[PDB]
């Protein structure tokens, strides 16, 4: 990593955040961390959260998700490359009205799906279940309210892998503008 | 596996068939032969199936408790060594009247357990929860009706792993009786 | 590993019953089309006897079984014990119809296809794959629920996930016909 | 990690402490240093420990939570992510009355558990076993005195995995209150 | 792990049934071989069917089929079952004129060759190999063009990535001659 | 070798063996013997060689109460070593009909656990009080074997107690040490 | 590892010299998105040489840097050296026409999109990723038959299979501007 | 590891020095440079000895026992979360009077446990084996020193793994005084 | 090879038996059984017992030895190949007058080599390390009955290892005849 | 890393460029920047290129050879220890006249090698094998300009491995001169 | 490792030099380093050797020792925890008078014994046991001299692991002081 400060330093003080490949535990936190700071900064201006991800933890995204509603400045989100899952989540979660996505983005939405297993006795195993089906509600309850959206649209339409271009991800009301240049 | 013809086919003469460790759906399915050879060389002759099993595979389990109950011949069963989890059902679902174990055998019974994992999306892993919470019933249903007990009562004693003697397995009604030696 | 009485499973033969246990691929597929078409060299006029306790496998090496059970003479009938799923239940289904049965606690699922590991190369190349992949999924749609005495519609809706099935809930379904108690009968 | 002081470094200045992920002996020992640190640096002001955590080790969970009850500072803990295990006996162990979450967070209970295993003569198993029995009271009993409930509930309470929304903690006695934004501090 | 009535394969191999099934290796190829020559010898009259079963396999371990296929005085009629692809699809193709069958459901796939992981040396060595493919590739083209009664360049076309085909699409093409729905036809 | 092999030569002597660790599978073809010689001659003595280290206790119990609900009396013969559940089934022969070879090893001891217990507090409780109750039931079925106290077992068996032949009948673990046919 | 005179790479950056060297990741990618709009910041108005040797790599990744090319004041100006595959072909081609060059013994391939791995799932989850990746296939040779100013059945026929061109094939295909030899 | 100077070394200021974790060759080397850093520092004030450890290596800890033993300052120790074995053994050995433990710290003694084996000849397996019955002995008799109690209650007591509470560990002589705060 | 019996098979009628490679508890047993069964066919004739072994388990070789008392047959032993360890000391075991060895056989003895590891706890350790010597002082005592040799000397010359040809094997006390051919 | 600024950072002061073992894009890439930072530093005095390397990446390798050739700096080489197949190859690119050894330095060059392999459709296959020819062509030419030798000697003289003497190199016109010692 | 100038350089400051756990070629040289810059520092000034070592490579030992006997200053030993093998050389290697031990030391000493095995033709192993027997001689010879010994007494006493209490060590003339504390 480049020094002029390292290169992401220095675009942190342009208020810059970037979430870039697998949500995880330390990813989100480092975000929680940058945003904390740029609000204790500076509590009005608003922040610029770059996101670049296929998704990753829900607890991690939402630590992040919270705290972009907790603190006083507005974050708006810009997608590049792509923003899928809990990424698509994020850039959907930004201040209304500054949400973007660059040309070519790529937005995929979807239900929560398990990587590796549930195991243990049955009623462990229904009590992860039952838990699974909250996180899915509240998820695509969330995701509507910020999509201005039903909630039966989102449950319709996250059944299998959604892969949105920018202006379906705009006209779904998931973002608020393409942007293609400064102009 | 000493020749004697291998000592197992020996004892199938006798109309012994045994049941030792795992059950999977290979192990079970030779039992299921067994069961309809001996059945096909003479229906009305008594089974001894002769029980030492951990358990394993509920649906590999069904077709031998399935093929059991189908059969003319009374299946008698004999615990020796252990019956656990679809060893314990199965011993459980010989023939009332029927249903032995040794001495010092040990019997478990408990909720269905999946080793490994559900993976996937979210409706699939409901829906394989689902089928989980059915299996769980069902069987809590069956072994209720075999232990001559309340439904509530099995359900009750297998949410955690249950361990009986003998003694115990003869009180709780999954077997009937001991055997010390052939002398009564 | 196996009893001696002949071994067992040549033994049942002698009685017409066929064995597909475990894992449908082509090696356990190609040793059930061959007892088949045996009991068919010794007695064409005598019904064969499928026993079926399988998750599945290869749909091709399925295949293989499906139009062996239509080609022979004899009717092939089938028995669900423990399970039948996927193409395990396919051929199920497939048993001549009025002779195809299950035990009472035997489980039933249907589902459209999945694949294993995966399909890797030029996007063209997957273009196909994913082309014949529709039409395998469109195929086996159709002839189940020619089996089922169902509409096709009823089929896609039903096999877009896991479906576990009862026997009572597959007789219901059209996908067996008789659910068998024990042997106290027809003679 | 971006530099501003490094972020981490930068925070503690503000007195915010963090716990992400596993409690070890090392990210818990950590925790401890920063404590004591900020205790040093002025004995009458809150910390803030910020915790999104699926637990870990409980002896190592233990050397933090004596630490926060040992200083002089209210130690004012905040959930974000989740708060599971030993994540959430952490967040409830917090100053009464500063105990907070954030509104989506993800709060989680349960007796303890261990695998890897217990291996050895049956003499040391039943060593073993009555320390881990004890060992399952203590937190129960720790649990309701943070919870202010009785022991009853918490032995019920942490049977299987019990799973609480931001609201369901509050409820409970776990938490004091649930910020959504600064404006949100109450009582 | 195989019945006994002799043991299955033996007693169908009485009734000229030789089973070409999943891989073709050099060991599966020439146990195929066998089978044909030992069959042509208890009777070089009488027709052979030669089911098949497979994904293909080594080019060579095919050839060896192929030319004993065409070398022995019975006629070798083929029957696809499950599916014939790539080399399996080039077996079944080769059975007699007239003798080319496939059951309702089968799966006929055909492509050009596909290379062993990888070619590994000088560029000289890579250069002859490469040349050697070519070869290879093309002959099997046509080879191919001949079994279905077309032309070079409709084989060359239709090989240039995976084909599947049906029992009536491989009937079409040319690749069998009839489907068996039962010993009707 | 092939004299029919070796062994199924000596199962016409009524010889069984029980070589290394006892499994489900080697006890289980133990109890098959033990039922065929009983069904081919009921009332003549079996001789049971044991070099075993002991394993799985509850196939060992399969045997053991094999050996005691069959008519013939089953002699046991301790050759290389009878350890753990070795030296239970050796300790279970016909009393008056247990042997060793004057070399032999025995050792007696506790139960252990290889590999471990794991899950929730509850199933180890759960599993803690089973592996006690066997502890005890092994002391008190010893102690009736050997003619002893259950307080001299509990007491010899807390750790690995190792025994010559002779101290192996001294305890009453066995009736005879065998040098040659004579005696 | 590295040379410091600052390290040899922010003492290039000074001269407004970005590498994207090896395969195309997301990390490998916004690094470079981070040095595209610290220059920017640095001076909107000045050009920005971005040196490419990559085999390629994600088609996401690649996109992000595509479209923060694009979206920036500076004209970004594009040097292949050793070589530029695939995505990095594509990078390449997308910088500001008139300032795309390659050294007189670069490598350029151009191809469609090649599948990591494999497609796992349900049979209607793999005609949705299939479905996605023929929009990726057409949506990058409408993009590159634009940078080529060629036509889009041009495009591909010609990525059907690998592709290789020379610096002069490059340039008669309209994928660079100019070879440089030497600098005077 | 956060800076203020990095966490840790500030600690070291205020005379702090933390065993966290197993005890190994080049843990407890770390230690015993602390320790002799800060009697070099100041050899007139106390030393605060911070343990969080399941133990580790025999010798390690005899250095770190004897470097404690050596040094003037009073090497003062804290128990917090655990102090087991080599642990529990360095814990007891803090200045007598000011060893502590924190209320809900976990202590456990026990003798000495072989990880791995002792291989070679017979010969050389006897002089390992009587090796390891004087570092038992000595440990015991170290023990019972620190705790103030008889060689023979320290021998029956470390038999077997024994799980003591900081109240219990108080009781028994371990340490001297349980702190809840700064008050205690 | 089968003849007419593998080849084995057909050599068990010469009332040979042959121990080769590691001693294990299967390997051993398998030689115990050939001598049972030599025995039962005929209890009056010498057997012939071949060995080439570098040794193995102590307890598995104990079984062939106590086995090779045991019986009424003289149990004649020859070295070919080799005869270490418990090779060495099942060789010196044969029948006095009838232990012989072929011209360039390979003999070693020494003391007990354990490859692997005492480890636990101290308490087990101990027990462990006094069986150990046990194991130590009976085998030299053993070995010096054979050798028709006193305990001091066997000590001595077992403390490390201690290879001989066949010629100084026989002047031991180890064998009592080298064979050239069939003279 | 010894420190003095690191040992390879100071000498760049000097003007001296290091190749030590695989050439690949990262090692390529790294040359190249030294390159471009030394022509910016001074783009009239010569830089030192010293090459210990078997070769590696034929791309990485041209991205260096094209910047030696692009720079305005003479690029001065030389061989100490090896330079082979694309060591050599930059070896031979110095600038003509400036292109040294040390006395043992061993050359060594060869046609194109394959790792690994040519793996796909024979259309594929096809297609890489021709870029394969025209790499070994392309190689081939360059290297006889830098020689100053025929195209036919090349093709000749590295259809095996062909290994030089520092004598063996000059004469062949690979480098210009040895260098035993300043002088 | 913490800062104060980390830990160690911080003691360098007061001449203490360690040596811990396994000697290899790095660790040993690293010693080297320290011991030659404390003698330009100061080459009157006493150094003080801390180990902690179960000893390892015998060549990299000898650096060491050779470097302690070289330089001018005094080179003054402490074990703590443990000295063995070659730890136990170096130890006994400190200037006379200045060789201390802690109360709770571990000292072994023992013959030479080989890492992996020797694996080659016959001549070679000829060649390094004739080796590896010179190193023993030597290492004997040394010992003898720091210990003020017979060299036959230091060949009975490492024949095999011999392990020594601190007062032993004093006592066999390894040492010559225990410090208990600074008095
Ligand atoms: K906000
Ligand atoms: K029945
Ligand atoms: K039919
Ligand atoms: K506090
Ligand atoms: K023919
Ligand atoms: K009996
Ligand atoms: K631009
Ligand atoms: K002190
Ligand atoms: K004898
Ligand atoms: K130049
Ligand atoms: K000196």
């Amino acid at each position: 990593v480049p020094t002029v400060f390292d290169i992401y330093s220095r675009l942190l003080k342009e208020r810059i955040v970037f979430l870039v490949g697998p949500v995880t535990d330390e990813s989100a936190n480092l975000v929680v961390a940058q945003l904390l700071f740029l609000e204790s900064e500076n509590p009005d201006k608003d922040i610029f959260f770059y996101i670049n991800s296929p998704g990753g933890s829900v607890t991690a995204g939402m630590s992040i998700y919270d705290t972009m509603n907790f603190i006083k400045p507005d974050v708006s989100t810009l997608c590049l490359g792509q923003a899928a899952s809990m990424g698509a989540f994020l850039l959907s979660a930004g201040e209304k009205g500054k949400r973007f996505a660059l040309p070519n983005s790529r937005i995929m939405i979807h239900q929560p799906l398990i990587s590796g297993g549930l195991g243990g006795q049955a009623s462990d195993i229904e009590i992860h279940a039952r838990e699974l089906l909250k996180i899915k509600e509240k998820l695509n309850r969330l995701m509507a309210k910020h999509c201005d959206r039903d909630l039966a649209d989102l449950e319709r339409d996250t059944d299998r892998d959604n892969f949105m271009s920018a202006e379906e991800a705009k006209e779904y009301g998931l973002i608020d503008q393409i942007l293609e240049n400064r102009a």
